[PDB]
């Protein structure tokens, strides 16, 4: 059951792209008639030996997850060729949450943020108990399932810590969101457990902003820079996080979720809240809002 044809795997459209890779909805279709199941399915592009090893990382850890709130695993294809792989996932039409917090944002109250973000934090710990970090974590990728469930997506920087070690190393990644990620992923090139919980931090900025244009990570770094205009970003943003300013909090945003935030945000990554110590105070959060 979990190896797809490829030949019954029909394309419709482009779901997400990124530099080495897409996400694309197809029907897989064996009876021919256009009747089949919908898929998202991701395959490779310009992809070079290390690309095509990670993806292979990337359909492990993702088969062998099984939570309510991790987008769910299908199978695999092989076309004839090389490059041929491709992974196939459960297709979530109403889209990413980034996009359905814009668009809905009106309708959608502060319980309903707590309940995504306690739902994306189980989804986190989760994680944390297979020792995977997820690297990618941000709004753009967590998938709405319903108006009151969401799933953690995109584990294309997904990665299993060793056994014995609580963090990895990379070579400088070309094009990382910088806003995004914890100062030691972007000084030293660490990520754990705890980088990810920094990144969580920064979703829950997302989640209470509605991911409003007006006060993206981004706006507020261009806002906080100072007058100075023509500085490198990566390099400002690195002396903000080391003076200790952080992102504001969202004026809607209750005051204990912008405390977690600011926990989050600790300097030191072993003075940040696991995610096993977020979700009750988030869980309370939300039952409390009920
Ligand atoms: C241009 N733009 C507005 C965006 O790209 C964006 C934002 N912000 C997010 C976005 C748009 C569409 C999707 C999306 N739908 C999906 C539906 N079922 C799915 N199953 C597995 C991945 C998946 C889906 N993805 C993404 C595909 C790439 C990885 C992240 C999820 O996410
Ligand atoms: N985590 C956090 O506060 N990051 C940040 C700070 C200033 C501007 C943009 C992002």
């Amino acid at each position: 059951p979990t190896i797809f044809e490829e030949r019954h795997l029909k394309y419709i459209s482009q779901l997400g792209k990124g530099n080495f890779g897409s996400v694309e909805l197809c029907r897989y279709d064996p009876l021919g008639d256009n009747t089949g199941a919908l898929v998202a399915v991701k395959q490779l592009q310009h992809s070079g030996p290390d690309q095509q090893r990670d993806f292979q990382r990337e359909i492990q850890i993702l088969k062998a997850l099984h939570s309510d709130f991790i987008v769910k695993y299908r199978g695999v294809s092989y076309g004839p060729g090389r490059q041929s792989l491709r992974l196939v996932m459960e297709y979530l039409p109403s889209g990413c949450l980034r996009d359905f917090l814009q668009r809905h944002r009106a309708r959608l109250d502060a319980s309903r943020l707590l309940l995504y973000s306690s739902q994306i934090c189980k989804g986190m710990e989760y994680l944390g108990s297979r020792r995977c970090v997820h690297r990618a974590l941000a709004a753009r990728n967590i998938l709405v399932e319903s108006e009151a469930h969401v799933k953690i997506a995109d584990f294309g920087l997904a990665k299993l810590l060793p056994l014995d070690k609580d963090y990895y190393v990379v070579r400088e990644p070309g094009q990382s969101p910088i806003f995004w990620y914890a100062p030691e992923s972007l000084s030293d090139n660490i990520f754990s457990r705890q980088s990810d919980v920094w990144s969580f931090g920064v979703v829950l900025y997302e989640l209470f902003t509605y991911c409003d244009k007006s006060c993206s990570p981004s706006a507020e770094f261009l806002r906080m820079m100072g007058s100075e205009r023509d500085v490198p970003a990566l390099s400002r943003l690195l002396e903000l996080l080391e003076e200790g300013q952080r992102l504001p909090a969202p004026p809607a945003c209750p005051a204990e979720v912008h405390e977690l935030m600011k926990l989050c945000w600790a300097p030191s990554p072993q003075d940040r809240p696991s995610f096993s110590a977020l979700g009750p105070q988030l869980d309370m959060l939300w039952s409390g809002s009920r």
